[PDB]
DNA sequence: CCGGTATGACAGCCGCG
DNA sequence: GCGGCTGTCATACC
């Protein structure tokens, strides 16, 4: 076991480092680290240090870190480059850990915790911490225990002690249904007053100081609340004790709407799971509360309870504590499934960064490049300031709004990283420029060949073809490492496949499993010894083969995340290797790539189908094209297929045997045209879409850019048993659309694509007939409540006040003076309903808090004055009219066809 | 340094016998 | 009394 770091920090002239030593003990170092930086020298000086341009550099070794930083300032003032790693934590990490870091998670203290604060005032602001903390649950990964700190006496009540016996019983029995997996792991400790609880929490914290601190919302609530509460009661000194190094910083995050405060605790890595989830789940969610996320991932959700949470400790303290325990457990259950902390650990040690820096593609890439360049004796350039300048981005084709019967899609693989490698784009790789013609001209191969000597992008940039680029090289590494780890993973699974055959009939022997590497396939010497081994040993071989498979995935998805990060970093002015010209070279090349192939696919299909000038490519967005396949079917006739699977087979074969070769030679022409270093434009078939054979369905339609629906039978080789709707952009995918309406519109779209017009019309009619019988919650729109006060003038709407905001103000006037009525809060989500004119309320609409029923003190009148006609038109009929117009279908039996013209 | 390329709901304005 | 704008806001996705 070789030693690894936990946290690193710079305080004045010292690095403070937490680490696990070569014996496995957690330890702390103070090091007066001596940094090196670099300046340019004359050719006469014999150094081994060269910058990325091959210019000689001299190494300046500093007495301390403040001198290095002051030297940087003096170089800026003189106007000469100061080269080298200016974040001395990274340099320190690279010097102390100059090898492939292998870590052991079991020795890393990972804490997740959750706080409860009874507040009759509303949401208790963490910057004020006005109210007692009346519960803390704190899970420690090393102990494997939940530590529960419970306040028995507060201004808001004196309560009984929580019962673990009651907590384990069923909900039918008065129990809390706390799972038996964690019941034997709760360490319960009650307290007579807040001061005792808080001081015991602090001492506990010093004995078990988190390396990684997590939990749902910990960074914007729990941490700032605990810190400020302790601060207000005991003083700043006592609050600083939450940092291993007694150093804290009050950071004010100034988001482009308001401002909030987070507290930096020096010597701890905070990885808020809500940010970890938003960063690595890659699934857009209507809500990011723990409830919605828990039920999505675990199909269980957060614990239920009666009445407002501000009254739960008074009325049912038993529930209150258990609810706090389950909350922490939900976060752990999610992490058991998604494993985002491991992910963070793996990448942090890979790049050799502070773990919390995994949230920064810039820091990560900076460190990866810095490190490999260090080991070649190369010197990184000074980070330079650049003005934020918008540049061309992705090409999106304007589609003709229509129905499309048969559609086949194709994707460029890793487009932008591929373009970097193909063209050899890198700061030190710029060779010159050429007179640029219109993009159109390069797309049609009419413009003159830019260069015979250099590799080119159509923004006018030229790059050396000999030199290996710093950025292209570093990204190629990551590519290779991914294939490598995926090569171990498939072998680790296929090695377990042979093991499962031996699971049928083994024979007992007192021995341990033989020495094998599951990263590579078994030899015939090992294969003969498979059946001979014991039943105990074969279950351990299956254990370790699967353990090898888990090591592969984490490695290969991390590398995937880097690949998809690089462009982002390269487009950022704060990135060391950023160059505006290079950025636009990437996107512009991408724009040409997609349209040149759209040309090639159209030309190939026209010739093969006999026709001329017809548009086969109906749509294209960034890296993907969508191809109309109607003519390819009509060439064979649709009456010649036996079932749906037949024509799906036909199109599948046709793409692979006819179209993909046409594409490959199409891009090779483009590579030769731009004189690029290597050909890396590869395209995979994704989707085959169309209507069921012998049905009246239309298969698919586009209404605009990024707004379409397809009936998909196959996605990249995998054939679906039942057809799957792919819907992008449409109201069905919007969280603001009422629940019943999202359902009704999806069925409308299903009927259009699979069943046809008559089906749609029968449904629409019926839904209209039955609309008034649906629940008022299921037919209400949802919105976010931003800037309430801005449009609020004495309890009434002001200039430019949005519709939902108006609704909120109608509600507030209706509940004015009623404290027990649910309050509408800034930032939160609201239900919105239109109201009939003449209503006793103020306005044309009302809005109440989402996820809840309206107060009974207003419910009857809301239900009475609800404007069904307006609600149906606004949320259902109008968006449907959009779909049907584009698909050229009627949703109502007799609609005039002169409605479709601009008279 | 933990947002491009998009569409749609809606407010409010402008010409218009 | 309503298209034809512009502007604010809301929510999608790679």
């Amino acid at each position: 076991m070789k030693e690894f770091y936990l946290t690193v920090e710079q305080i004045g002239d010292s690095i403070f480092e937490r680490y696990i030593d070569s014996n496995g003990r957690e330890r702390t170092r103070e090091v007066e680290y001596k940094p090196s930086l670099f300046a340019h020298c004359p050719e006469s000086q014999a150094t081994k240090y060269f910058d990325i341009y091959g210019k000689p550099c001299t190494r300046k070794l500093f007495a301390n870190m403040r001198d290095a930083s002051q030297w940087i300032k003096r170089m800026e003032d003189i106007g000469l480059e100061a080269l080298g790693m200016d974040d001395f934590k990274l340099a320190y990490l690279s010097d102390t850990y100059n090898y492939e870091i292998k870590y052991d998670h079991t020795k890393i203290r990972v804490a997740n915790f959750d706080i409860e604060v009874t507040s009759p005032d509303g949401f208790p602001e963490p910057s004020q911490a006005k109210h007692p903390i009346d519960a803390i649950t704190h899970y420690d990964s090393i102990d494997d225990r939940f530590y529960v700190f419970d306040l028995l006496n507060s201004p808001y009540g004196n309560v009984e002690e929580w019962s673990i016996e009651i907590a384990a019983k069923l909900q039918e029995q008065g129990g809390d249904e706390v799972p038996s997996e964690i019941i034997d792991k709760i360490i319960y400790m009650p307290f007579d007053n807040e001061k005792e609880l808080l001081m015991e929490y602090l001492n506990f914290w010093q004995q078990k100081t988190p390396v990684i601190l997590t939990g749902w919302n910990v960074e914007s609530f729990a941490i700032p609340y605990v810190y400020n509460r302790i601060k207000n009661i005991f003083g700043e000194s006592t609050a600083k004790r939450l940092s291993p190094h007694r150093k804290t910083r009050v950071k004010v995050i100034e988001n482009m709407y308001g401002s909030r405060e987070i507290i930096t605790l020096f010597g701890i890595s905070v990885l808020d799971y809500i940010d970890l989830y938003k960063k690595f789940s890659f699934t857009n969610q209507p809500s990011y509360s723990l409830d919605y996320i828990s039920e999505f991932e675990l199909n269980v959700g957060k614990l239920k309870y009666d009445g407002p949470i501000s009254k739960l400790r008074e009325s049912n303290h038993q529930r209150y504590i258990s609810y706090n325990i389950i909350a922490v457990y939900r976060v752990l259950q999610i992490d058991a499934k998604r494993q985002f902390i491991n992910l963070s650990l793996d990448m942090g040690y890979y790049a050799k960064i502070q773990i919390q820096s995994v949230f920064s593609p810039i820091k990560t890439w900076d460190a990866i490049i810095f490190n490999s360049l260090k080991e070649q004796n190369k010197v990184i350039p000074q980070g330079r300031s650049h003005p934020v300048q918008p540049y061309p981005g992705a090409f999106v084709k304007e589609p003709i709004p229509n129905r499309y019967k048969y559609v086949m899609s194709f994707d460029l693989t890793s487009l932008y990283p591929s373009i970097i490698r193909q063209v050899n784009i890198s700061p030190e790789t710029i060779a010159g420029t050429f007179k640029v013609a219109p993009l159109h001209d390069y797309i049609n191969a009419v413009a003159e060949r830019p260069s015979d000597v250099y590799s080119c992008s159509p923004n006018g940039m030229m790059y050396y073809k000999d030199r290996d680029g710093v950025v292209p090289t570093e990204i190629t590494k990551v590519f290779n490492q991914r294939k490598e780890h995926k090569g171990y993973m498939l072998a680790a699974q296929r090695n377990g496949e042979i093991i499962k055959e031996a699971l049928h009939n083994p024979n007992l022997s007192v021995d341990e499993p033989l020495d094998v590497d599951y990263r590579f396939d078994f030899s015939d010497e090992i294969k003969e010894k498979i059946k001979k081994l014991s039943a105990k040993s074969l279950n351990e071989m299956l254990f370790r083969a699967q353990r090898t498979e888990v090591a592969g995935m984490t490695a290969q998805i991390n590398r995937k995340l880097l690949i998809n990060s690089l462009y982002g970093a390269l487009g950022n002015v704060w990135f060391r290797y950023y160059d505006l010209r290079n950025a636009t070279a990437i996107t512009t090349f991408g724009q040409m790539a997609l349209q040149w192939i759209e040309r090639k696919v159209n030309e190939y299909l026209n010739e093969v189908c006999g026709t001329e000038g017809e548009a086969f490519v109906l749509y294209g967005d960034t890296d993907s094209i969508y191809v109309s396949a109607d003519k390819i079917i009509d060439k064979v006739g649709e009456s010649k297929f036996r079932d749906t699977n037949h024509w799906v087979d036909f199109l599948d074969k046709f793409a692979r045997e006819r179209m993909e070769p046409a594409i490959d030679r199409g891009f090779r022409e483009m590579c030769e045209y731009m004189n690029n270093k290597q050909h890396l434009m590869f395209m995979d078939r994704e989707a085959i879409a169309g209507p069921p054979l012998g049905s009246k369905g239309i298969g698919g339609f586009w209404t605009g850019k990024k707004r379409y629906a397809l009936n998909v039978w196959d996605m990249e080789g995998t054939r679906y048993a039942e057809p799957k709707l792919k819907i992008m952009g449409l109201e069905t995918q919007k969280s603001s659309t009422p629940k019943a309406v999202q359902k009704a519109l999806k069925e409308c779209i299903r009927r259009m694509l699979q069943e046809g017009e008559e089906s749609l019309q029968e449904y629409f009619k019926e839904f209209e007939k039955e609309f008034r019988q649906l629940n008022y919650i299921s037919i209400a729109s949802v919105s976010s409540a931003n800037n309430i006060a801005k449009y609020d003038v004495g309890g009434f709407p002001g200039p430019k006040c949005p519709f939902h905001i108006r609704g909120i103000l109608t509600y507030n006037r209706a509940i004015k003076g009623n404290i027990d009525a649910p309050q509408v809060v800034e930032g939160e989500k609201v239900y919105v309903l239109p109201l009939r004119e003449g209503n006793p309320f103020g306005d044309k609409c009302i809005a109440w808090p989402s996820g809840t029923e309206i107060t009974d003190l207003i419910k009857d009148d809301v239900l009475h004055w609800m404007d069904y006609t307006v609600l149906l038109e606004k949320t259902f009929i109008k968006p449907l009219e959009g779909f049907t117009s584009a698909a050229k279908l009627d949703y109502e039996k007799k609609a005039s066809l002169f409605d479709m013209f601009d008279f």
